[PDB]
């Protein structure tokens, strides 16, 4: 049906919008601390600490697989990146501090992306 082609032409724009948003968020981590998944070879016990790992490349693979149905799912993943880091790492570390900074600077990008999703449907 054509009614599925109109749905696919919207998901394809959402996927096109979410790509810009992901790029803007990832520019707030110039140290690339959140670029890749935490290595299980380097942190063997990680999954004892954190049940749902998340990172930017993992979000990206999903994204290009049109796996985000909406902005709320995309946000959830972003928030995991931040909250996982803030549990696993102590307050006086470079990792925890990078998340605090990513959260603070990522808010401005997400406050406007909310309006652009609602605005353009
Ligand atoms: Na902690």
């Amino acid at each position: 049906s054509m009614e599925q082609v109109a749905m696919e032409l919207r998901l394809t724009e959402l996927t096109r919008l979410l790509r810009s948003v992901l790029d803007q968020l990832q520019d707030k981590d110039p140290a690339r601390i959140f670029a890749q998944p935490v290595s299980l070879k380097e942190v063997p016990d990680y999954l004892d600490h954190i049940k749902h790992p998340m990172d930017f490349a993992t979000m990206r693979k999903r994204l290009e697989a049109q796996g985000y149905k909406n902005l709320h799912e995309f946000e959830e993943d972003f928030d995991l990146i931040i909250d996982n880091c803030m549990k696993y790492n102590a307050r006086d570390t470079v990792f925890y501090r990078a998340a605090v900074r990513l959260r603070d600077q990522g808010g401005v990008v997400l406050r406007q992306a909310r309006r652009e999703v609602d605005s353009i449907g």
